[PDB]
């Protein structure tokens, strides 16, 4: 259990008597009054302890990633790394250390939707023996700015306007888009939070990154520049910009839900943990500089070299103590990792630790039970608010006689201390500036779009289209095609079109043809289908949900979360008409019979709103998933104007269906429903 | 202006050059380094002086009505209501008190959406000249429970499950339909957040109230019972569920755009004060106990007396220092008005100073600008976290010689001090119980249910359906519907259905056939339809646009806020149709000529999501809206089955159209297009 | 009670701890007295100020070792993860649990059962709480007469300190109200007028238990002597003597030197008479109360003097072994005083552990009128 040590702390309040927090058994249903329709009394201290303690529940959300789930789980490493890192997690082959991940969105506060368009984060702790070490990364492998002091401004662009806190999670407005258009270095984290990357099907469906450069060291001090990569076993998957739109609505929950149930159900979502490695003469080899996190490193240049894999197999106990309070850091580094001259990064390690002053309203947040190391802390700081322990050593301050050097220094040498990798050097003037291998802001979004599929590449265009029509500001818009043109031409043109702008005429600077393998999400097949979740349409009149039921049966011996719908909570039904959406599905599948509720009586239910079923197989077909219709109940697909033989769609008898969905689902999108600029 | 005691703290950064927090102008887009690619130094004391006040920019977010926004206003009293109330604000007529207004939900953490269904809080504040009052309301006229101890209790429930924090902002789980009835009381409440009051069309068209039961009070000491309502001059308006839902996702800021809007476009809402009066010897007259939060005083046995008129006029210029910061109290009170022992009132006056504590991190929350009243202070308080102000008094103590006496008590008599009803007596044993005239947790929300028109209480039966069905365990579900059928055997049966259970048999007990006035939303027609936003869906080939920039012209010059939609941002195009969502307008009108896009190649295009102009229109028929094609576009109304003749339906030339759709606007949301049980 | 085990860490035990009085139990409950009533407010609320939020009853030194279950969630500093997912009451999902405990069931906490309120909500205090006088002047008649002289020393000391006249004037007036002769005895150092006796509360009754200096201690365990001695000559070896004695008696003893001599304690520089209950000089010290052993670079001019006569004026017992006795007459101080012993150590050590039972000897503070 990922979770062993926190057992300890767990409290079972079953089969006790109510008390109050400071011990004593109490009832605490009733106010104590002065007579019997009196005034409550101020002596009702258990009313005061009670309310207090509700009165003071909440802690400041995070400042960004507000929004997001986490799970426990455990790493295991694929071999002896000892070669390129003194990092003890990584020193023998099936080690195995517990981790907690939590993923997020970025911009919208704690209670916005999961399917808001964003970039997402994707932070890993490594409870090592050696200190906590965090990754915190995120589902898309470069970042909008290449100086931290410039991250105030990114987010309070992103987020809502400060006048009336509108709009909530979503980059769709023209402070945002100024943003973009008036700091280019922005342009290539956007086009990838414009594309698949920026509303993801869930969490188990994303890659992930650390996105900055940092540094592999050895103990004898040699060292390697690195970039860290998640590779999900679950394969990449996204949904389409009007579908997320309707589930943000139908449920904010969506990813939180997905990642619960794929953990309760046994079906644990994994990644593999991979890196490129390159010589630190080379940081500058490849186009751009290293130490720049607008960039990714083409994997044809440095191609992934997998050390071990990471399950998430037990959910939190508590959200709030666990996920909530759960502080993240780029600064937990352990010995055999160093960071690297990315003013990015650098300005993190500072931010990160000082935010959770904020958070968590003092400096013993690293006490808690979820940010506790597993390697013991020995040290001479003291008291501090909400000091959970009893320091012994008297002799609190170094160097000592009198506690006889203990605690003891470590370094490089001695005691397994960290250390900053021995080669690095300061060079030069102190300068508040940014190198000039910085500067190309174009060429590698350009490369992005590139190496999209064609309709890949129409719904970056379209989630543009949509975003930028939002901003009221004519010369922003401009500003906004005026960077695109610099970028592409054609996407400048294809965007224009929707602002009703002039297309720009052609500024070729950073025009190029080149295509990277890997960023692409829709044109590579889910190696799985577990968890998957089917939509069976069917009635609770004839035998249509004995069919259903058979049906369902067998599509979750293949490893599908099968949901029954039906007009009431019939024997066999899971869900209602009126609580159904195709959101919550990625195939739909009308049961034999159930055609009667697509047409006539038996679609004008008071049980449901009007034209339900005839809605959820609409959204279904045209957010691109995989439909079905079981025998006579390819009437409703008529009914709808879907034809039995297209793409991913199927009709027949049940062998053939699930047959068919099964193919669908892996395919899972089905691309070819969606228009391309230049069909009309 | 009502924001002007404000302008003192405003702060103009044009035309300035960037600074510090302790001033001297600076450059603050680069980091300080070690060489050209190297290291950022400790010492750029201007990276972290920046990064250290965004770090800590956010506050613990209200454990309640986390979600809302807020206004600037004016009150005006009708008249000199000094024979009811010593209170200034209402002392003379035409006398202004500025006003700042908050609307909320109630369950949501801060981004969740505003048309999730849940109960609303109204909360107003009146800045008078005697210090500040707030009513701190919400916009359905009883609580779900009938002691503050039990708040915990009841927010722990409807709030999301703690192991996984699902599910935002709804009731539709488990542990809240678990408490509604392992705790009776709550079904009153639970009916009206179960009815239009639970998904209303804005803060605009919701009434407030008090809820609970106060004291105005006299000069000389006398008394009243009082109830506060606020009566929205916009008139009331609901959404259906199944649009509520798409809006959430659509747009999560509908309610608080909607207001902003508004005020900004000079269409400032407003709503009446009004009171029931009862003498203190009408306490349990009326059937039911006056202290008990879960039953309201029908109109037919006490009638509104309006008092003045409250108007909101100003948005606030920065959301967080105003909205964000605001602190209500049902503890703020002012001579003129005292409590009752309505067990609930009594300990919301604890949690309300108690919680300013974590949320603003300490004592001094009341000099913040926008708590600050008007009217003075003067008192012995000294220090705390952030204290704003340096008192000149050195003897911060009372009584004192060295003072002289200052600063004085003020009572009754002298200074226009609080004072407490005189006449309020305690008797009896101090005792941890509730009164048995509170017992009766089935007869009002019979009551209120009786009063609603065949379809409104079918939404009821229907979101009570939709709800109770997400619950996974069976025992709560039957637990539900015996509940249920103490208040009726009808609903229980119709809502049992959805279930897939049997409801118990009748338990008449409680059963009664009696109704009450003004709790309806959908029974009366707007007095305006200013504001009232038209969809018009156009087209950029032919002529379509230039006949909707007609239509839209002639719209906005009856006090419509109108939209024309097109494929892309065309001359006269206000949003696309990629941008576009029924959901976003209360009616929906298809321009001539735009019939195009709704069947063959005009309903192809790239630009915008498949079927969706065929969408827009859809939602809005079967969603109740006013629906409307001119001319030739009555094509478009065909292809998805609506015919012309039937109501909120309008075809023809644009004249005919223009008409017939405001006169729909003010019918609102045509129920005959939903079916009823049987 | 024994309070046998110091802290391990002074700030996580003792500064974080809190107290309050609405700490209750089951079989105690409260008065309506108006002062306890509101401190039950007060306690509550000041630690979320101290401890910066609501969890405080987590940390250690707070914890009660009687298990806490409750519906209580979240709040900053959290250190618990809760089980139980229906964090709420009355619930069908718990099974009832955590569960309502009171009088008669699970040995809840109840309010005593007969308490009533009774007549109109006030804003007043009863009629009975009025006099103010009355009990301070039984405590005043209940000490003993150079107890009483301490108070009145301690009022002139302070009242000195006002500077507005009216507010001596005031305080006079009502220690007038409480006794004519304590207020005539203030008045003297304020130099204001006797005033006129008000007899309206006056009284001669007394009560036990009130008086500090009229009763011997109980033991003498841990009392300090301080040993002024010398490292010139035998003083030491003596000094070595009568401490190892007066520590098989159960005292704590710091023989005193001009430096930290083998079996000193603490130098001349370095030491006062603040710190000890008696002060005995050892036999041959008197060398450094005149003479060249009071002038050394090693303390202050005088300081062996001054913390004998620090000693004898602040009513110690104070002795001299043997030819010490010349330091007693360097200073003044005479065999025959009350609190005073020379002689042979034998006689010393007896004379000074009576007077360390008496602990202080009142017959050299001057009492009014004497
Ligand atoms: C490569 C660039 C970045 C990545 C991959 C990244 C990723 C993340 C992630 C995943 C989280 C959420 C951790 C969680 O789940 O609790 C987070 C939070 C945060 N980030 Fe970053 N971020 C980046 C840039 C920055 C920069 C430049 C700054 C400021 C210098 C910054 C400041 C913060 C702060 C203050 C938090 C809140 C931490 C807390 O409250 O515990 N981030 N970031
Ligand atoms: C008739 C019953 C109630 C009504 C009408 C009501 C209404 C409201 C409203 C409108 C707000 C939001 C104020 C704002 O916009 O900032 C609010 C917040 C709050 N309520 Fe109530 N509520 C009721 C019951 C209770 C009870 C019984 C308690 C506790 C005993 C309680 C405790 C709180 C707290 C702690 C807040 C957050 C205040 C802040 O952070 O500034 N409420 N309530």
């Amino acid at each position: 259990d990922a979770r062993q040590r926190l057992k300890e702390v767990e409290v079972d309040d079953n089969g006790q008597f109510m008390t109050t927090d400071f011990g004593g058994n109490i009832e605490e249903q009733f106010s104590l009054k002065a007579g019997g329709r009196g005034s409550t009394l101020l002596e009702d201290f258990i009313f005061r302890q009670k309310l207090q303690h509700f009165d003071h529940e909440r802690i400041p959300e995070r400042v960004v990633h507000a929004r997001g789930a986490g799970a426990h789980g455990i790493f295991t490493s694929y071999g002896d790394w000892s070669n390129i890192t003194a990092a003890s997690f990584l020193g023998a082959k099936d080690k195995q250390t517990p981790v907690f991940v939590r993923f997020s969105t970025v911009a919208g506060s704690r209670g916005s939707a999961d399917t808001a368009r964003d970039v997402h984060g994707f932070a890993t702790r490594f409870y090592t023996d050696e200190g906590n070490f965090d990754i915190v990364g995120n589902n898309i492998p470069v970042f909008f700015i290449q100086d931290a002091i410039r991250f105030p401004d990114l987010i309070h662009s992103v987020k809502p306007s400060p006048d009336n806190e509108v709009p909530q999670a979503a980059t769709a407005h023209d402070s945002a888009w100024d943003f973009f258009s008036s700091q280019p270095s922005a342009l290539h984290t956007l086009f990838w939070a414009m594309s698949g990357n920026g509303i993801p099907r869930s969490y188990r469906h994303m890659d992930g990154f650390g996105i900055h450069t940092f540094r592999l060291v050895t103990e004898d001090g040699k060292s390697k520049l690195v970039k860290w990569h998640w590779k999900t076993k679950q394969g990449k998957a996204a949904l389409v910009w009007e579908e997320a739109q309707v589930l943000a609505g139908k449920n904010a929950d969506f990813h939180r839900q997905d990642l619960w149930d794929a953990i309760e159900s046994g079906n644990a979502p994994s990644w593999e943990l991979a890196v490129q490695l390159i010589d630190e003469d080379k940081a500058q080899a490849y186009g751009f500089d290293l130490l720049d996190p607008t960039k990714f490193l083409p994997e044809e240049f440095a191609p992934l070299q997998v050390l071990g894999e990471m399950t998430l197999n037990r959910n939190p106990m508590n959200y709030f103590a666990e996920t909530e309070q759960i502080s993240f850091q780029p600064g937990h580094i352990v010995r055999g990792v160093d960071f690297t001259e990315d003013p990015l990064l650098q300005g993190r390690l500072y931010s990160y630790l000082d935010t959770q002053l904020n958070r968590h309203r003092g400096p013993n947040f690293e006490q808690l039970p979820i940010n506790r190391p597993v390697s013991g802390v020995h040290n001479n700081h003291r008291d501090g608010q909400g000091q959970a322990w009893i320091h012994k050593n008297i002799h609190h301050y170094s160097p000592s006689y009198l506690n006889k050097g203990y605690p003891a220094q470590a370094n490089q040498t001695v005691g397994r201390g960290f250390f900053t990798t021995p080669g690095r050097t300061a060079s030069g003037v102190l300068n508040r500036e940014l190198s000039a291998t910085f500067d190309d802001h174009y060429t590698q979004p350009r490369l992005f779009f590139n190496s999209l599929t064609p309709v890949e590449q129409q719904f970056v265009i379209n989630a543009i289209r949509f975003e930028a029509s939002h901003v009221t500001n004519e010369q922003v818009k401009k500003n906004v095609l005026e960077q695109l043109n610099k970028i592409s031409n054609d996407v400048a043109k294809r965007v224009a079109v929707a602002l009703g702008l002039e297309a720009p005429q052609p500024d070729p600077t950073y025009y190029h043809n080149n295509v990277t393998r890997g960023v692409s999400i829709f044109n590579e097949s889910l190696p799985t289908i577990a968890t998957l979740r089917v939509g069976v349409l069917s009635t609770t009149k004839g035998g249509s949900l004995d069919k259903a039921k058979a049906l369902k049966e067998q599509l979750e011996k293949d490893g599908l979360k099968v949901t029954v719908i039906a007009e009431y909570l019939a024997s066999g039904v899971d869900q209602t008409y009126s609580a159904a959406d195709a959101t919550a599905f990625d195939a739909v599948v009308v049961a034999e019979g159930a055609e009667r509720v697509f047409s006539g009586k038996g679609a004008m239910s008071p049980l449901f709103p009007a034209g339900r079923p005839s809605q959820i197989l609409t959204d279904g077909y045209r957010w691109g998933k995989p439909v079905a219709a079981v025998g006579s109940a390819k009437k409703a697909l008529q009914s709808i104007g879907v034809e039995e033989k297209e793409a991913g769609v199927y009709a027949g008898a049940q062998d053939e269906v699930i047959k068919g969905v099964e193919e669908g689902l892996k395919v899972f999108k089905f691309l070819e429903r969606f228009a391309v600029d230049g069909d009309d």
